[PDB]
């Protein structure tokens, strides 16, 4: 009966019980008989993905792995994209495969490369959309029924990129989803955190296996508090990422020294349509391609005097990177070229300053 | 040259650095680049120089740092050997994932001896231990796992900590702590550390930790930690002062049967705590001739100690488990705070008369 | 000179020193020295951001607003000076004037010779007040230094310095830090003056002293502090409107409000609070009051969740006024809170 | 019970968050003064045996809101010329300018706190010990003093001795305050002050002088870290004065020093006073080198372990060479105290 600002500020709520709106935060470690604060966020992400239950862990990779450690076994079998972001790339080639796990890489835009990637036991659909780091997009609902099919697999979704303001992938049949809490959704780049959301059944077990036992991936309290206090404005912050980005992407698009840009907005984008009947919103995460290749993405990034140069995203600063110069400097061609890091590309995390301070730190720096 | 004091107080400084004593806190999520947590660190460097490891790496907590260290070194296939009495991901997590798991009495070195396969890639063991306080000897046992060119000795150091016992100069190759307990000292942080060599920490931070557990210590709760150990030295002796003088009242008491600590010479493995420990600790373990009831009253009339599962927080607590592996029914488990010893004592043997 | 969220996100940071966009947080007390041969690093970033933003020279912290207006007020007076203002000194040797800051003559005809300070508040029923012109006027002594808290505005609505005041004092508790977390508060002028504020008032006077990790806080809170502005107006004016069709509502953005014409001429923006008067008594408020489920019952201003107050039930005040204080939420969740209970 | 009971369990609300730690109230608006602070009061105050406390967000905070609470244009204040720095500012360019007389007397003479004392003498303010020699004053008999004048309130800066050692309001003196920021706190890492007195007193400065007069606000995270520096108070002053103790032997025997000022030295001007008020003669020691004014410099310019620093009361030793700095004063610390002895001799050498 309630909106997203409302919901992010209000939900969970304890303030007939301490007086404050604001909760306390419980710094403790040993409770005493005869976490308050972390459950209230708990209670908030859940909300807004409108889902039964949340789960608080100290990073992302502690959200996704305390999952899966909890879902899987020796012999199960995983389906997951060829690219995902890493350390989730990490976690699924180098990490599962010594415990006996199967994973199987396809593209998961392609529905029918997914169907037939499919197995008895396979205990996983793992999804990211949009993705590093073309923006790929990926059917989430399309995808759900094909792997309920078999009736024992859970689909996992990272709404990272996305957050519960453009997409709720719990209402498309999604089982799982992941958030990064470390980016958009504290929003004020000074947290590592991660958050998971699902039916209370399956987040039960998450934190009593996957969480407890498993990986210990417990959030400071705060932490906590700092992430609350952060999505007291994720409605707004959203508002103007999204706002900001749509402006800059036409500024890229219709630029000389710029060959292509990457955005799920474009109707030139590969899954436009696709984002357009899921997503609410097209993201403020942009990509786009450099016409002087290599040296021009350096020159770009050493000029640029409001831009900062960084790997996360979802901050209030404007951050790009170029990840040919910096991410993937020790790599081969080969490695970078498929998938999908080129000579050219440049990521860009729009911030919230003023659009036109953006550009114009964009425009000087072109040159 | 550095005593303990001076070693917790000031190892790992960056005084050159900031101009400042107290570490900043680098309450941040993205460092920014010249061209194209330190926190935290200053805490692995300091439990390092305590532990007198070459690295010390941190985690959000004990069992963070515990699992991030199994997920490194271990895969499907390997063979594990640990005690009967992190149990569950033992016993139910790592059978889960091809790991296989024998249950010994590491009491006894020689099921050690025999339970150590070839594949056995860890002995991991604890001292004193739970919650009978067991010792066990850790350099005998690292002799016995190290005749296999590949199987690592990790020890679980929380109870003993660096003041009193430290693994790694009796040859044990991995040390964890949960930092929750006497390293914090203060009962407000959840939190993990593991000291080893630089090429097994490193395989921990960027293997077990980046990406099998995420159990990233948030730099607050670093900063919390650094704060606690200027403490530490005079912490643990208090802990340790208070504890003996408590240990006394209790076994020449009338309704207490048995006491638990490892500073008595009737305490079973009394002579290799002797050799090993620097002290005895600060945990009481002792069983009331009343059995339950003893026990859930005694518990029930106490004014000063706490009711709580933790230990090696500044005040004193206590708990009994019976509200089948240990777990005598009337035994009751006293973790010494810091408060001054006739208040405790006091308040034990007012609870006392009430049974 | 950027946009307004781009120098509140951007002013004063010292990120190629630490690595870090975000500022280490000096939770410090006593700063080793190099040879044998008062501030704060954290704390001094939001002073210079507050400073920016006000277009002024200088910052200063203050663990809290009246620790703000206490310690200028230490620093810039003696025994025998005198103060005017608006409708505790006195017991140490200075004389205060009451008077209607809204009558231009009736301030200037108040001015004595010992007139120290004036001192300001726009908006207060919303009471506007022309700060220029009462500023040539109070600049007609020397001696007199202009005093505004610019809480209830912001630096997004108004920048007093720029119309000849000498001294804006923020209780950054309300609108700049945003978050209701904080007590604490700020000070904007020129640089001698505010080292005069630092080195006196704040050092021997009050020793009001903002903690470091406040200072923290504050400077997170000023990171959607554009952003919080924007879409506090405009919640403000969609909800003055339906409030507004209760006898009268008091909001500077109404024509038929008194200051209107000082509002628009120096406030970019009318503000975030209203005050409206309920034509039930005394037990009409309050069962409204006692009957809303979104807008929360507390006496403060500048949240983002709605805060709303029957100064009745919590000379000035009727017993059917009400003071709404607009947070952020989203706009028809408020307006159905406020109507439901209206019923 | 004892003071380590006392300083970890004074003011607990265990029952009610079920919680041994006090959550941190980081909150303005209360829905219908703070929590956490309000526990650290209750425990500044079962430690002086007072019946309130309060906290403001600085030493100064503490003194300066005490100051404009009890006074007025017209009364006059007994203090000492030998005080702390921006207590000696207050005293002296900032209530003289407000209509406050203040006579700067030399608090050990009796004699001359007498014959100071005037009808409208509102406040006669001691320290003790005192900078930057450590000097001492008799705590009962200054107010035994003062109080034969029925207006006249005597306040005590207890910051050095701390409750550990010296509980000035046993001995007659009406207000207690203090600097948190040094051994109270402990960690070197808090600006706070705390105050100490009667419950009609306190009430008045908190609702006077603190809410009108400083707004100097303790932070609820500020007060979080001092409840827990409280945690171990008693050990760290137990740790304190042993360090120093042996300290004040080694360096009232090495050559190259003169005079070694220490309350518990019998040598010391005023050590039978310190011996009756204090339970321990404190972690503060001062000497002087034969060599003055450049074997001071080159002293602390040697030192490797003792750092150079203004503030006392952390757990790291700070030093500091008064002509060098402020225009030789000892914070003994937590460390060592051989390690803190070596670091000494071997800049001694040079």
């Amino acid at each position: 009966k309630s909106g997203l600002g409302t919901t992010a500020i209000h939900a969970g709520t304890l303030k007939n019980l301490y007086g404050t709106l604001a909760m306390p935060i419980y710094q403790t470690s040993t409770f005493i008989f005869d976490n308050p604060t972390t459950t209230v966020l708990e209670n908030k992400i859940a909300a807004l993905e409108e889902g039964e239950a949340g789960i608080a862990m100290s990073s992302g990779m502690g959200a996704i792995s305390s999952t899966l450690w909890t879902v899987l076994k020796a012999g199960d079998h995983v389906v997951t994209d060829k690219t995902l972001y890493g350390c989730t790339f990490a976690l699924m080639n180098h990490g599962l495969t010594r415990f006996g796990v199967e994973v199987t890489f396809v593209d998961t835009s392609n529905l029918e490369e997914v169907k037939n990637a499919m197995k008895k036991n396979t205990r996983v659909v793992y999804l990211e959309t949009p993705a590093n780091p073309n923006l790929k997009i990926v059917d989430l609902e399309a995808l759900s029924k094909i792997a309920h099919t078999n009736p024992n697999t859970l689909v996992i979704v990272d709404n990272t990129f996305a957050t519960p303001y453009m997409q709720k992938p719990l209402k498309l049949g999604v089982d799982i989803v992941v958030h990064s809490a470390t980016k958009y959704l504290n929003g004020h780049g000074d947290v590592i955190a991660g958050l998971v959301v699902t039916r209370q059944e399956l987040a039960d077990q998450i934190r009593f296996v996957g969480l407890k036992d498993m990986t210990g991936a417990v959030l400071g309290p705060q932490e906590a508090y700092y992430i609350i206090r952060g999505l007291k404005t994720f409605e707004i912050r959203m508002e103007r990422h999204c706002k900001n980005a749509r402006t800059i992407v036409d500024f890229l698009n219709k630029h000389p020294k710029v060959e292509k840009v990457y955005y799920p907005g474009l109707e030139t984008h590969p899954g436009y349509e696709i984002a357009k009947k899921q997503m609410k919103d097209f993201g403020a995460m942009i990509s786009f391609e450099l016409k002087g290749g290599f040296e021009a993405g350096k020159t770009l990034l050493n000029n640029l005097k409001l831009c900062s140069l960084a790997v996360s995203l979802g901050d209030t600063e404007t951050l790009i990177q170029h990840p040919a110069s910096m991410t993937h400097s020790p790599y081969t061609k080969e490695e970078r070229e498929v998938a999908g890091i080129t000579d050219g590309l440049v990521r860009l995390s729009v911030g919230l300053e003023n659009v036109e301070d953006i550009i114009a730190d964009l425009e000087q720096g072109l040159e």
